[PDB]
């Protein structure tokens, strides 16, 4: 019922914006306040924080969400560490953006519920769209 | 019916793999052979080429395709340059991956038929999956 | 006759300064006021604007100029996007600074009337000055 | 009569190419051998070296040139240190690319013979060309 | 029966040296050849390579060892990625040096057989030594 | 019987935890309270102090201990300075963690009773475990 | 009569402290406010600022001093650029710490009044002290 | 009477050069020959050596000197280790360059006869020159 998104890059940003457009409540989190303010209006609660710190996480009240999307990209370690902490906080559904096959491998082992490869997935979706038009 | 994909990265290679899996003919193209070879088995043809070269584009007889997808990456000029080229070859449908906002607008004016923003686009689809977990009866 | 320079950096500002010094009318334009202000005294008019915005371009009545020089910097798309825009306004002469090789070819196809490569171009003039020290009778 | 160019960037590179096209002999130097080889054909003697080291300079036979163009850009320190060494080696004509007003200022003090601001100079050249066409 | 050690820092270096002193055969691997040569004499087969690359790994003939110690320290990602690849190559016993609790957590999940915290373990061993002396 | 550990990092804190678990009295000491507090429950006493300060060392009545372990980290001088200090207090046994080779030799001459190299030392123990898997009958 | 010191490192710091101990007024400037506050008590007017920016310089009231010591060390460029600006502001006495022979060379050209090599100068001072004791 | 300087960097080399210039005998010593050679002409003898090695120290017959200056650089342990070594040789006067505060206190306890802080020390002399411009009658 509740949606939280950590990592306001192109992916997470897009996700927070749609959820908002569909009239849902979203908790948008990100380290540098640049982003956190750029999505303040498109979110129900924008917060500057570091997902890799358990304390900032609990103070964030993250265990009160059923769906937490980790959209941190470049930094595989932060991404990995974050989903690991979330798994401990016992979040029911944690979806994570993966950067490659191995990042994907460990995410599985750590316990991620859904691993997303944005560019690859879009590619298969685009190829399908191509068939669907002669 | 005729499909050509230029730029075999995560996006492009992923569409070539899907078209193949559904039994469609696909011409895969890239600048380095490592990429070209790694997709030979997933495409009716995997050619090595620099799409920015109008002569190399003619060698591939690229004009015989109805759908060309430009999926070049980092090099934004490479992308718009390629799509400018195959647009003077009268290609019916040119779909291009857009790097950012200014890229999108220029591609729009260049005459691209469809513009894709991999991250953003997948972004709303995921948000739709999430939304469904609340709006739909489940 | 009338001259408009978009992008008041080293190159653009330097051309605005020279046209002024020779008593020509010049419309200087840039996104940040610091730049715009610092050229107010060297141009008949210095306006703050984002050349990528087609509405902002119309506000400047940019279509009343025969010569428009696009001297945007680092942001290569900003440059080609601007060039594309003012080419839709039928501007007679559009001169543009080219960042690199792919930018030059794109600009060429976009319809730019003249392409400048500051570093390379000044580069041959310098080489010519040096050559004169040997070839010319001195 | 003799021309040497240190710093095969856009500016220096272009300068080595014209001199070659005009059929003159040039000594093209640069630190990373990428460039040094890319201009091997367009120069009379391409050499990998560091202009900021007096020894690599003397071993380069630098004092046998009448005109030395220091085309190092980004690195203001290297650029400055280089013309400084050259001035000691007593080169008759040393022309240097300057990055800004202050870089320019110290180049005068160090003894540079001609200071070039590629973009600015081209700008005035371009404006003149603009008048010359109605 | 066979011992391989990837990561010739203070820890792995020490491990390779003892095994050698006990007259055992060891395969010492490390990226920068500085180390690889510094342990050439103290090892049965020193090799310059990157544990994070499957190819350099197979070409290393690593699946021919029963015990592989990953002693990469600072770089948690390389450490993690390495033990992950090894697990796929199906090495029977892979012992890894962990940098902290979380690094340790994922190493478990990835499938490490023994996780070592050098400084902490030594501390408990030192405290025991202290009791054992009045 | 009397145990004191200075420097509550991975090494030092780990020895304090072990001594406690075996029911020994331990005086834990460090410069920042976060460290001191996090070990209060594992030591008969957790004091905040800068071991380099000879006056702060006397306040702790450190001279009443037979075994003092210097486990300061990165700051190599801090380590040798501390061990120089408690050596002029006539402490019977001073065990110190050595940062490297020159540190070891200087500690040796300073009068340290036992020198520990955490990484190297654990290194040979692990190699011994491995060796046993071959030399011992298993 | 007026003393200003830019660059509160070991050298500059020490210089601000003595002048203060001798009961003189000093203007101590430095970029990172760590230092600027650490010398607040030992100076007559500590200020956070960047010597390489003319505006921060004039706003600093720099041209009201007869002696300005540029004690910036590592950053040769900043050091050089700074004495260059000061020379323009027309400071009567500008003493600069030099990092090496060449840094020293350009400082002369720029117009520095006294160039100091702390370690070398101390070395000769120490040798003299050595003779003076049998 | 006789002087030995270990560590021929800016500080050490500069003291070797001055003693030479005043006609005093000086034994310069350093680990790399480039340094040793470059001071051969400014000293009665320039030897290559690692002062941390007690055997190398004896080879130099360093015990025949009344004044030994330790001017090793960055490697702080190298400095204190050397100081410790030649203090076991009963050298009458040992002057050492101190890197920082903890190094000074250690050196102090090690038995160094004089501690120099090049930057800070030159720092007060400069401040004194400046002060003289106000306090002295000029
Ligand atoms: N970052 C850049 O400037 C560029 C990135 N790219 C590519 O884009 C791809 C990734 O796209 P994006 O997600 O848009 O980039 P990104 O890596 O910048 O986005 C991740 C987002 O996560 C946030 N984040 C990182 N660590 C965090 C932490 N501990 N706690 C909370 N938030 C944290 C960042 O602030 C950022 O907004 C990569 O493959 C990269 O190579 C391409 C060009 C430029
Ligand atoms: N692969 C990398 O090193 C980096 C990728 N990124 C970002 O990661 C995201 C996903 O990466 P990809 O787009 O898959 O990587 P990519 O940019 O390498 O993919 C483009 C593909 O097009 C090919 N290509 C490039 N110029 C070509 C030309 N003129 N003719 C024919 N083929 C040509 C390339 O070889 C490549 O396989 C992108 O948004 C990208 O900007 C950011 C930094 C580095
Ligand atoms: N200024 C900088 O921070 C850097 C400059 N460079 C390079 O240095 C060289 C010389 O620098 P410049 O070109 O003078 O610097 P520049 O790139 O800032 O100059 C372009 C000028 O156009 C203005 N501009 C940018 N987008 C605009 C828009 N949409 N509408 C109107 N005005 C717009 C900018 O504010 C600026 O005054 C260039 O080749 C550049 O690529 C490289 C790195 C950084
Ligand atoms: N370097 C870059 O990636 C970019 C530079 N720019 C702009 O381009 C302008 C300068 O253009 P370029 O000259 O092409 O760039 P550049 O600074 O890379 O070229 C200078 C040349 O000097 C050589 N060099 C540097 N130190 C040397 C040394 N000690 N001995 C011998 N050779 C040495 C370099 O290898 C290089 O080829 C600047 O205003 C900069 O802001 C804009 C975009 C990217
Ligand atoms: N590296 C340094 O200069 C210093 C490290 N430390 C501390 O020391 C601790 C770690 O100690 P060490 O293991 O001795 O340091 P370390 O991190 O340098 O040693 C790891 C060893 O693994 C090797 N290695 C790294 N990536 C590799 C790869 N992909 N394939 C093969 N070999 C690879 C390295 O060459 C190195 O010899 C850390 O907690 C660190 O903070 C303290 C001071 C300095
Ligand atoms: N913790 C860090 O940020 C880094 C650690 N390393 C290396 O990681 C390895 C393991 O780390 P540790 O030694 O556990 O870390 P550490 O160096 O922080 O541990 C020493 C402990 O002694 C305390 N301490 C320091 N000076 C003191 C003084 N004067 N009086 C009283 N207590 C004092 C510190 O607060 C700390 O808890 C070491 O070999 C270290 O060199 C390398 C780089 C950074
Ligand atoms: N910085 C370091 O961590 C170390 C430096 N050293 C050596 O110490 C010597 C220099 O000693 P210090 O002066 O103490 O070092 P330093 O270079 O850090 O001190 C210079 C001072 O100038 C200030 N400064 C720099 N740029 C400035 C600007 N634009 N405006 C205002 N203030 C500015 C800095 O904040 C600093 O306090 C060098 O030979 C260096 O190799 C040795 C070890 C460490
Ligand atoms: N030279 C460099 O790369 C750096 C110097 N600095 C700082 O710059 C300042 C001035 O530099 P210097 O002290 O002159 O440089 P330095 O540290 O190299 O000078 C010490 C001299 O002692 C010699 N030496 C070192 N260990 C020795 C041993 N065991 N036996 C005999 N000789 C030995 C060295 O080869 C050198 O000639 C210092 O405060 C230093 O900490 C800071 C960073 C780097």
């Amino acid at each position: 019922k509740q949606f939280a998104v950590i990592g306001l890059g192109r992916f997470g940003g897009s996700i927070v914006k749609e959820l908002h457009r569909m009239g849902h409540e979203v908790l948008a989190v990100d380290i540098n306040e640049e982003k956190v303010n750029a999505y303040a209006s498109y979110a129900t609660h924008a917060v500057i924080a570091n997902a890799t710190e358990e304390n900032e996480l609990l103070s964030l009240g993250i265990r009160n969400f059923e769906y937490v999307i980790v959209a941190i990209g470049a930094n595989i370690q932060a991404s990995t560490l974050t989903t690991l902490l979330l798994k401990e906080l016992d979040i029911p559904n944690i979806w994570v953006k993966a950067q490659n096959y191995y990042h994907h491998k460990v995410l599985e082992k750590i316990g991620a519920d859904r691993i997303i490869h944005p560019e690859k997935d879009m590619g298969v979706k685009i190829a399908q769209s191509l068939s669907d038009e002669n």
